[PDB]
């Protein structure tokens, strides 16, 4: 859905799948952490689901478990360099830090 | 998402799109009926557009454009034979006659 | 939720409720009209369910059974005159004529 | 919406909503943990903004701000004791440990 991509993490999915030489996409998941906390989880995909939404982004194919669309709308997935840390991070619009 | 098909839905789109010859499979859509009205629509793609969301079900590829997956989602799309009448059928559980 | 309604349907609300001399304010319902299509609703409501979500613009309670926020989330109610014909209409940005 | 409270959850909040004295009722939030992380927020409301979605189980009223609605619906708010812990726990039947 409107779950978008920045540049920079279109181009490191987009790394890891040359490099991987195969593969699908892109899956975004979701998972608890903890008693009151959620974890946003990336993998990669070659086969989707039945159970799989799929949607285009910067030429990458996202694939999400139609289940957890819920709460992945509105994400913009990034890939950002903070220090001497360089990776993923999700963005909402609609929520605060 | 979880929008489904019947067996004679499927069997009935998979029919269009092999008597057609082509296609990727099938749109569904809404617009207004009204002032105080919904139309749902049905169409044929043959490619989905970056906005789309596309899933299966009974090996029916079914695009429907992300804005709209809102009215769409929980979705039956049936097949029925009603007197003289033959044709698709929109049932949703959360929705009443 | 970002349901809204416009200053001349909350006045028209307004005047409802105030000519009826009671009432917790307005429900906002949905239904089939046919096979394939969609009929808004507006009632009075004097009390919510507990299957009711309940929320507020201009000063109106706006009440909608929860599994029909779905279909209803983005509209703007709006009551405006054309010709001899004065009523509410319902709009949404993403749906179309 | 189909936000639910256990009995003990339910219990749990109108102990802290008596000894308190006074308050409308509950609200469930969230916010970002981290760059793949959210986190679940319970607060006391005791005014619901126009911007608030309203609901009701077990005579608790619970507040969600309406952006927030789709990350929090499907929700089982719980309230649990595992061993020198004692809290709640927000459940989800579409979320995975
Ligand atoms: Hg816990
Ligand atoms: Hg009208
Ligand atoms: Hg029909
Ligand atoms: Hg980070």
């Amino acid at each position: 859905m409107s779950i978008t991509l920045s540049d920079s993490a279109a181009a490191r999915v987009n790394t890891f799948l040359a490099n991987r030489g195969k593969g699908f996409g892109l899956r975004l998941g979701v998972r608890t952490s903890g008693c009151s906390g959620m974890a946003y989880v990336l993998e990669f995909v070659d086969e989707p689901t039945p159970e799989d939404i799929v949607f285009e982004d910067k030429g990458v194919k996202v694939v999400v478990d139609g289940k957890s669309l819920q709460f992945l709308d509105g994400t913009q997935l990034d890939f950002v360099k903070e220090g001497l840390n360089e990776g993923f991070k999700f963005t909402n619009p609609n929520v605060k830090d």
